[PDB]
């Protein structure tokens, strides 16, 4: 394929998407296909002799597009968000075109030092200690990961082979097998999933300890298990505290956490994943408190900055810890897991400078606004109650009495597939989990799902017999 | 950003990307700016109000570009390829623009059946065993991955797991602590830097055995000190053999290990990132000896098969291996190390389809048919030798006398920045890797990297005094 044809079937592709993205809630935002639809629909061989690129276009809408869930549709409300935008995906297209691998700044220089540059545009906007800036004396700064598990994994594993050095280096009378096999590590038991399957890949025990009844995690808990442990000669390695938990968007209490992290030297991680965009705004700036104590700490781009799938931050208090496990311009090879890079901040950059800080905020607010607009709506409904007090995009409610009424409320929404909705689990209760996730999301979008919801709760107690 | 101002600025980012890579010789391939360079070019906060997309292109060129190693150009001969292509940038817009995740079949269907059937697709292409294929009955199957560093760790994580559930199972008397504190695992001394910080990050000891002469390692050397291990009470876990050497392209035999492997039953995974596209051409069909024979296998569709950076392919005998240490249609998070999966099947899916199996074939041949006019100019130049056979697209040499020679023409071409080689040694023997990386890569582009390279040490040579 030359020069010309590229020129048309990007051109092309373009149209493409910008007449996928802005026409998008017309089309069910749930898939009706059965497991297996594509592998029928498609050859088992690739073919011999070069397709023509309008074929595969038109392949795109008539065997591809059937089987999406739209992330991207204001009536997908089922997950923190994804949602992209314009500019990112132009800026991974460019990124794509020059194909740059940053393994080392000569590698490109650009790819490092923009990323230099991004992380510590992002710091100042998220209102982030100074320290967490690269421009700053000290050791510390902020890298982009793949993904919040990645960084969450980064973080264990550094933690992780920083104590079994500073121990086994404080007592060389015991081997390292004992020392590895003594490790211990904590979490709540509301984070994510992503934190268990760290504490596998990371073969260190990583004990859930029960959060409050509000779902927050507390310093007196730590304290509690960390005294169980150490007493039992076993050695704390590292707390991953939540701000913006799955299930309720829920804030882990960072300061008490931090306070009994220091007393043992237990290495202390903040999943911001979703809530890290709220970091921006003074209403919201309780979310904040201890920040300035703790050792790392990742918010996913995707989740609240329009910036399209992949792109996780990842600030460090102390780059050398990550630096001395895993082995002035950062070499950002050695803050991460794999060992060649993509070149992700450019289309962060590209977001930024277009939609600017205003347009960011704007962005946050606005979600908080349309959430607060759905919450009044279950709040005056008799037939439904709040589970949680509202938080960022996120509200949790379920239709009052049974849990089957749940159940079968869900499921009549899943069939109809106008919006997406999961439902979740506490302490026997089952809910509903309501997130505004969209590029384009406006108030009557919240309008539009609250009817479905309620039409289909109106029609399910109607049919009793 | 409306829809309309993102039909212009991606069409014209699209016009950018294909006038940068047809023009791309036109520049110089390494870049001439000093770290720092960007720092200081740009703020030190996001803009505030939003930034005019044509003033954010037109600083692409300004100040991105002067910072980029340029790897699309044919005059990048460094490392094995990323060199992508136009169907592939494409492609992974596209996905961009659906910015759905597959964490789970209902996340989104087609993402995971399209990945289904292009790893199938490939598995194919390459003349890999049935069972690699999903389709086939058995375990078996493919998945993308997001480097052949992530395949890697995944395999060795994956074997450790198993190894300590299959011995602990065995012996439920010992404590985890002291079977794992037992584990050991091997690899060439050849092998990539990948393997070794794989180690690091699985707390396993991988031994890097002695290759021979000729670069490659035997089942006679792994045999050696498995026995040693076994014998002091030691768990063999992994073998990570290498086809495709990082340093000459060197093929670790495979047979030989593969029959020592099943004998102590050590997992085998093969690291064929580079080297695994020449699988799909018949005279390159000794490379698939003893395939049939291991565990586990990747190769980096960036580096052979025009699909942009990103993108390793990783095949599994049996799957069931991986999902039982992580945790018919798979489910694909439970074959990786992280949960959320971007849609990397379609920028694959297009590329096969636009391309033809045909034109992936030529252009591994093609290639190979450069490397080989590369070594024609060596050997008839009196000046240089050849370090090591001439490998797929990869040409080692030295010009004749001290090593100090090698260094001072390598400084001199860095200097003049019109094609990027690095420097290799072996047995205290320093010398040049030449690669053909080119998306474009022509003979004339042979005969100007040469021309380049035979100039500058007569001109070295001429200068003594």
């Amino acid at each position: 394929m030359d020069a010309k044809e590229f020129r048309e079937f990007g051109k092309a592709a373009i149209d493409y998407i910008a007449d996928y993205l802005e026409n998008i809630r017309d089309d069910d935002v749930l898939p009706n296909v059965e497991p297996g639809y594509l592998l029928d629909l498609l050859p088992t061989e690739m073919p011999e002799e070069p397709e023509a690129w309008k074929d595969v276009l038109g392949d795109i809408s008539r065997v591809i597009k059937p089987g999406l869930t739209h992330w991207q549709s204001p009536h997908m409300h089922a997950y923190y968000p994804t949602s992209t935008s314009y500019p990112s995906i132009v800026g991974e297209m460019l990124a794509s075109g020059f194909g740059v691998i940053g393994f080392s700044w000569i590698c490109s220089p650009a790819c490092t030092e923009l990323e230099v540059v991004v992380m510590d545009w992002l710091a100042k906007f998220l209102k982030l200690p100074a320290h967490f800036q690269h421009a700053s004396d000290g050791p510390g700064g902020g890298v982009i990961q793949g993904s919040a598990s990645e960084a969450v994994l980064v973080a264990v594993l550094a933690a992780r082979e920083q104590a079994v050095a500073n121990y086994r280096e404080s007592h060389p009378e015991l081997s390292e097998s004992e020392v590895r096999g003594r490790l211990v590590a904590y979490s709540s038991d509301q984070s994510n999933s992503c934190i268990e399957k760290a504490g596998v890949l990371a073969a260190m025990p990583i004990r859930l300890l029960p959060a409050g009844e509000d779902f927050v995690l507390r310093g007196d808990t730590l304290r509690g298990a960390i005294e169980e442990d150490v007493a039992a000669g076993r050695i704390p390695v590292i707390c991953v505290a939540t701000l913006g938990t799955t299930g309720t968007c829920a804030y882990d209490d960072i300061e008490s956490l931090s306070a009994v992290c220091e007393e043992f030297k237990v290495w202390l991680h903040v999943d911001a994943a979703y809530a890290g965009g709220a970091f921006a705004l003074e209403e919201c700036s309780d979310l904040r408190k201890g920040l300035d104590r703790v050792d790392s700490l990742n918010f996913n781009l995707h989740k609240f900055m329009l910036v399209n799938f992949d792109c996780s931050a990842m600030w460090l208090r102390d780059a050398n810890k990550v630096v001395d496990s895993f082995n002035q311009i950062p070499d950002f090879r050695h803050w991460q897991i794999p060992l060649g890079r993509r070149f992700r901040a450019l289309k962060v950059w590209i977001t930024f400078r277009t939609l600017g800080a205003e347009g960011l905020r704007n962005h946050v607010r606005k979600h908080i606004e349309l959430a607060k607009q759905f919450e009044q709506l279950v709040l005056k409904d008799s037939r439904f109650e709040l589970v949680a007090p509202r938080a960022l995009g996120l509200v949790c409610f379920r239709p009052k009495g049974d849990n089957e009424i749940t159940t079968q409320l869900l499921q009549r929404l899943m069939d109809r597939k106008k919006i997406y909705m999961v439902k979740a689990e506490h302490a026997g209760r089952q809910f509903l989990r309501f997130v505004v996730c969209g590029m384009d999301t406006k108030a009557s979008d919240i309008d539009f799902a609250w009817q479905e919801i309620e039409s289909q709760l109106t029609d399910l107690q109607a049919e009793q017999s």
